[PDB]
C-alpha cells in the first residue's frame, strides 16, 4: 500500500531510520501519532513515478512515490461569498467546497473535493445566504476535509481546491505529543522505475512517518 522510490528513508518506531527497501515483514514503523505500526507485506514492482516537492529557510520536504500511491491530504472547508449579476439580477453567490466525485479521463470515478455554488437574489435579503454559510460551517465537526488521492489523480482537482490542498508533517512539540503542520506542494510525473512498498496491519490506521516527518500511507 505505501510505495516509494528506492532509498526513501522511513522513520521506524524506535526513532531510527531505514531505507524502504530494507524494511522487512514484522518491522515497526513510526505511526503518525508516535506509536508503532506493523509491516505485514512488502509489495514491489515497476510503475510510473511522481516527485513530490514542498512549495514554500528549512529544507523543502520531498519524496518520490508511484502513480497509484495515495497522498494523505487536507483541504479547508472553504466558503466564499461573491457578488455577481446575471441578466440584470444581483446575487449573493455562496461557493463551498464539498466532497464529491469526478470521472478521470480513463473513466475511473475518483472521490475528491470540489466547488459547489448556490445563488440567492440580493433583493430577497442576506438572510438565506447567511443561513447557508452557517449550516455549512456547522455540518462537520472538523474545519477541513481529511482525505486521500492517488498521485496521478491530483491533476483532477479544480484550481481553487488544488491550490488550497496540503500535505502534513508531524514534528514533536512541547508536551511530548506529535503536532501536525501543513505544507503546500507540487507534483511532477516521472517515468517508470522500480518501487518498494510496505503494507501495514489493520490493527491501527495505516498512516506513518517518513524520515522527514511527512505523513504518508
Amino acid at each position: 500500500s505505501a510505495c516509494f522510490a528506492k532509498g526513501t528513508n522511513v522513520l521506524m518506531a524506535d526513532g531510527s531510520i531505514e531505507c524502504i527497501e530494507n524494511i522487512e515483514v514484522g518491522n515497526k514503523v513510526m505511526g503518525k501519532d508516535g506509536r508503532p505500526r506493523e509491516v505485514i507485506k512488502l509489495p514491489r514492482g515497476s510503475e510510473t513515478m511522481y516527485s513530490v516537492v514542498q512549495k514554500s529557510m528549512p529544507e523543502l520536504l520531498k519524496f518520490t512515490c508511484n502513480a497509484t500511491h495515495e497522498l494523505v491530504v487536507r483541504t479547508p472547508r472553504s466558503v466564499r461569498r461573491l457578488s455577481r449579476t446575471i441578466k440584470g439580477v444581483e446575487y449573493f453567490e455562496v461557493i463551498t467546497f464539498e466532497m464529491g466525485q469526478k470521472k478521470a479521463p480513463d473513466g475511473r470515478i475518483v472521490e475528491l473535493v470540489k466547488e459547489v455554488s448556490k445563488s440567492y437574489p440580493v433583493s430577497e435579503g442576506p438572510e438565506r445566504a447567511n443561513e447557508l454559510v452557517e449550516s455549512y460551517r456547522k455540518a462537520s465537526n472538523k474545519a477541513y476535509f481529511e482525505w486521500t488521492i492517488e498521485a496521478r489523480d491530483l491533476s483532477l482537482l479544480g484550481s481553487h481546491v488544488r491550490k488550497a490542498t496540503y500535505q502534513t508533517y508531524a514534528p514533536i512539540g512541547a508536551a511530548f505529543a506529535r503536532e501536525c503542520r501543513g505544507f503546500y506542494f507540487e507534483l511532477q510525473e516521472l517515468k517508470e522505475d522500480d518501487y518498494y512498498g510496505i503494507t501495514l496491519s489493520d490493527d491501527s490506521d495505516h498512516q506513518f512517518l517518513l524520515a522527514n516527518q511527512v505523513v504518508v500511507h
